[PDB]
């Protein structure tokens, strides 16, 4: 028992026995108010394969491990389901054969997976591994016989290796080599032509049990909520089976690689990393967007999980846990964008305010609630999950602000080094746009509505972007929300404008079942910003026609344009201006409504209350009407247009 | 009188959209064999135009007549492969209407011309010659207009608001081209314009949701539909999108495939950077990065090359391969030999028109000059395309060995950067070939064809740079594009080539059983690790000294006899590893469905994909009426159908591919 629990800790890790008791401890710290913790606040069954290879919920003693892989099915208690909540805890053991994947490995965690996928309860996944698991035939190792093409004299090669007649007969009939009988010199020999052994997990076999787990986990996503942990390492099928999963959580000082650095040096030749945290640490996975979030310790992991599945339903048959709100909607928003740049995580999460302390200037969200991911990866665009009035939602959001791009350096060119590159706020690069596109297709398989706070002037159209794919990316955009399944509310808050390539990626008709879209009295939108409009539709002959109307003087005439034209420059932007607001997107229908900030909360929260009510009692919308008419009456069918007595009708009938 | 028009499209380098379909018509005349075996009406269409309820109808009528800067054809083409006829929809921009510019109408003719495209599930060949969205300002209230200045004396002081006269206000009806608030500013009567609404249509934003609304259809179109799109001219903003959403697309030489042009970006960055539009989204750009498939010197070349995709296409989404029957025998031996060594492996699928003598050719595995590659520039450790196996149309993606030499072009907007040449190790996906295997799984997967793999790879790049530039998320992109493959999968890993650890992963028969089968080669191999890897681990210098005290008689003063004898008892240890990697362990394993031949592969996987192919079919006819029934029960019962009509004593050849064949074809 603490033998396996120091050579963990010796790993850096967390012994795998012990993670359940992390989880039943994580639940007392997300538990509010003590006294009134609940009884039973974990609970959990042991997942174990049978020699018939089939799961079994068996529970025994903690160490009595046949294979190198742990799996739980628990019942958490949460603040969100108070009763329980259901999950699949698979897990490696880092002691038993280093974390190697073998038959018996690859076999429990396609057995959990397929469970949970049944169920649809998330997957929960703990990587400490050393890849597939590799072998050489050992009795073979100690009998085989060796022909040299020169008995004298170990150069000018080999012509086979051979077996004695004793010994090929002696190991049967086991089918552990593939022999042809040889006459040679004077003596009979087998030629070993394919060694096979007696023994599983030595070669080819051990990928076919990791295309097999990665076909699962790839179909998981896809289906449930899967969650995986990094802790030590995850190498070469581990790694892949934490990125099919795509959330994951990187502990400091662990690595994700595909091979290692004394592999690599090895093959290439000379020594080029120094070592595996080089290679795939969370300088590099953090970075690049593999890694969701970074946590200190594998407790603070254990945190993080539950944090996430706090914004998740139960299973993939259960709508969003909605919990009462603390923040309330009868609010306005403190916080109030400005026409030049600001950090749009102010307008999510709020602020303490600027002067005053300790006072906190309201953001959009309740307080607390936005907890973004993929930070240091393409900081154009800030995704991450938050609650409206208890609703958890995914949240997109475009940065106005320019930012900075840090790419490393190769330690394979010795000439290399860090290239710093500089990013234009409301702008869609070809890493924000793939940030974008990957949030939209994660916060949909949570089965999570969508919140996009739009602010785009549009996709990048330099030769090195393009050359770096940005329109595979901005069309990764348009699929996602094609494909969505829950509600999607745009929303352009005051200041911010949506321009030409950016509108035609989101508009309402590539989803008109779950897109909406919202404006603010101050936001703007249009094919061009109005410079590009004035110098193809309002040029220096319309400029000039411009003044010989308006100009009193403009009636010697060259002296009086030349002076009045940069003026009269300012009046074509201001004209164009005007035929960029939300006063003609709504003229035109492109948008549902023109909102406003300080009222913004309130409108969207009660909109996004009726939407999923709506679409529950679905799982058909003229009935929907004709029964609010029924109950209410055909005197009040105005409300039907009233999103609160609609959610107020909707809680109370049924 | 139209002529005018056609030399408008001239001087933009491009064809006049009305004289497209007359390309066609000679392109089925090129791609027609031997004349005069000509068909009757090798070309009939009609013209798709909207009705003024929005709808689309079908029109015959004379060239030059549309009141929308686009057009639509329902094609019906008399090929080779359906010799009756096959059809297309064709949508084209026209240049010489508002400048190609997207506006309403056009918008909605692209829209329900892709719908019926949908709704028949037929083809939809979409032509590039536009100005992306159309633009325009309210030239009513431009004339009218007044200006309040903050300081009148002295306009430099700046503008106050832009308001009407009473007057003006009056005059413009009735007509709702402005919202205004009424103001009493000095003494007399102004109304302030809020907004600008406009009296026409198809100005501001109204054309950005006409662009969404295509946008959607075209990315819903590729999923279910066969899309083409080729480039003349230029491709701007969402007709850049419309081109990438097709996936599929055909650059002519000198267009632009661009988000922005090269005047405006330079004006934005303030600095003269840009002197081309070229240089943005030239075949430079596209055709070295995967979002052009292929290049064509004009309009003619390329509108061949449609016609020449399409030969390996299905006439709609419901329909079987298009198999034709072969020249190039089945009966016959491939002659190009792969080698220990590097070689172009177009060599392997293609064959070479012979080395020493000239020689029409030293044969390859696929039929003679149906080998046809897609995204040559783009990520070259790997091999993208399509070819006929004895008249049988596949995808195919072959591993590269040679070390490819990567040009790297500068960046005119950073100061230091040069040409540079990156090296690519052969046999390795990178984070830009493993985009490139899942880009063409993806999409061989949409147009219905089975895919070959013509395996050979170490695995995927471990180095930090290539950690950092995607290599996981690009990798798993491979997984969950042959989990969802619907046709036959045929892997083979050929002579003297090698699948190791990761690679074998990812493209497992696990991850689609019903789909993906594994073939390998007698002199191919496979393991997790390579030999030098496995005796690193596993057969260390203990094992070594062990082995050299058994097999070697002086060794019975021994430090000295052995430090000579390791690093030869080493090479001994290679060969004792390699031998665990042979075909004769992955048959044994079950990881494989059979040990090939090179020589005879060609005659065994085509008798196994027309087996594979019929089956399907049969397997299809099954399920449609008992959805219930798995692949098990069809399986057993053509099985049992085969016992019981041409043995019992013929049962061992439901194992022979030819003789199942035999049997399926007449039966
Ligand atoms: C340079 C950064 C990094 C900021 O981003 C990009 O590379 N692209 C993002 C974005 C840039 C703005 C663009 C919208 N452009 C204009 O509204 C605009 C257009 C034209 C213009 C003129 C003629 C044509 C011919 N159709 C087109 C544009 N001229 C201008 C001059 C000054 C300021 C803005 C513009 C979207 C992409
Ligand atoms: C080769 C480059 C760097 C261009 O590509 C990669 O980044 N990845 C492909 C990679 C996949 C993993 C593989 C490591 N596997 C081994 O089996 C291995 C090979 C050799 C090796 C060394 C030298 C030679 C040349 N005589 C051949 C193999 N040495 C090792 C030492 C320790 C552990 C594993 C290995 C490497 C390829």
């Amino acid at each position: 028992l603490q033998a396996k629990r120091f050579q963990a800790q010796s790993l850096g890790t967390t012994y795998v026995y012990d993670f359940p008791e992390m989880f039943r401890q994580a639940l007392f710290k997300m538990w509010p108010s003590p006294d009134k913790y609940p009884k039973d606040i974990l609970t959990y069954t042991e997942l174990v394969l049978d020699p018939q290879g089939q799961l079994v919920e068996m529970n025994r003693l903690p160490g009595g491990n046949e294979v190198g892989m742990v799996a739980f099915k628990m019942t958490l208690k949460t603040l969100e389901y108070p009763e329980g909540r259901d999950i699949i805890l698979i897990s490696n053991d880092i002691t038993f054969r280093i974390g190697s994947f073998g038959p018996g490995e690859d076999l429990l965690y396609l057995r959990a997976s397929e469970l949970a996928r049944a169920e649809g309860i998330p997957r929960v996944y703990l990587a400490a591994n050393s890849g597939a698991r590799i072998g050489l035939a050992e009795e073979i190792k100690h009998m085989f016989q060796v022909a040299w093409v020169d008995p004298e004299d170990p150069h000018k090669g080999i012509k086979y290796l051979y077996l004695t007649p004793q010994d090929y007969t002696r190991i049967s009939s086991l089918n552990s080599v593939h022999c042809k009988h040889v006459e040679e010199d004077g003596e009979s020999r087998y030629v070993i032509t394919d060694i096979i052994g007696k023994e599983e997990g030595l070669g080819v076999e051990n990928l076919r049990g990791s295309g097999m787990i990665a076909g699962e986990t790839s179909q998981d996503y896809d289906e449930i909520v899967t969650i995986s942990m990094v802790s030590c390492r995850a190498l070469g099928i581990g790694a892949y089976l934490v990125r099919l999963g795509q959330r994951v959580i990187q502990v400091e000082n662990s690595h994700i690689i595909l091979t290692g650095a004394t592999a690599l040096n090895k093959v290439l030749g000379r020594d080029v990393y120094t070592s595996n945290n080089q290679l795939g640490g969370v300088q590099i996975m953090h970075h690049n967007g593999v890694s969701h979030v970074t946590v200190p310790d594998d407790f603070e992991g254990v945190c993080t999980i539950l944090e996430w599945l706090s914004y998740m339903p139960k299973d993939n048959r259960s709508p969003v846990p909605v919990v009462t709100p603390k923040d309330p909607i009868d609010r306005e928003i403190e916080f109030q964008p400005s026409r030049g740049p600001y950090d749009p995580r102010w307008l999510l999460a709020g602020r303490p305010h600027p002067t005053l302390k300790g006072s906190w200037q309201s953001g959009f969200f309740d307080q607390g609630s936005f907890k973004e991911i993929m930070v240091p990866w393409a900081q154009t665009v800030v995704t991450g999950r938050a609650r409206l009035g208890g609703i958890p939602v995914g949240v997109i959001a475009a940065e106005t602000r320019t930012v900075e791009l840090v790419v490393p350096a190769d330690p394979a060119n010795l000439d290399s080094e860090a290239k710093i590159i500089q990013q234009a706020g409301q702008v869609w690069f070809p890493d924000s746009a793939y940030k974008t596109a990957q949030a939209i297709k994660d916060f949909n398989r949570e089965k999570l509505p969508l919140m996009i706070f739009a602010n785009w002037r549009g996709f990048s159209g330099g030769m090195k972007d393009m050359y770096d794919q940005v329109l595979k990316f901005g069309a990764y955009i348009v699929d996602g929300l094609r494909k969505y399944r829950q509600p999607v509310l745009i929303y352009i808050p005051p200041y911010a404008e949506v321009r030409g390539g950016s509108w035609a990626v989101m508009d309402t008709s590539i989803n008109p079942l779950c897109i909406e879209m919202y404006a603010d009295r101050e936001s703007r939108a249009s094919v061009l910003e109005p410079e590009g409009t004035v110098e193809i539709k309002y040029q220096k002959k319309d400029l000039v026609k411009t003044i010989r109307r308006l100009d009193p003087i403009s009636k010697q005439l060259k002296a009086r344009e030349d002076l009045l034209l940069p003026m009269y420059h300012q009046v074509a932007l201001h004209f164009a201006d005007l035929h960029d607001t939300a006063g003609r997107m709504l003229e035109k229908g492109v948008i549902y409504d023109i909102l406003e900030w300080k009222t913004a909360r309130s409108f969207l929260y009660w909109r996004l209350r009726r939407l999923l009510l709506e679409s529950q009692v679905k799982q058909v919308q003229s009935m929907l009407r004709r029964w609010f008419v029924e109950t209410e009456g055909a005197v009040k069918a105005y409300l039907w247009d009233n999103n609160q007595t609609v959610v107020q009708w909707l809680e109370a009938h049924g």
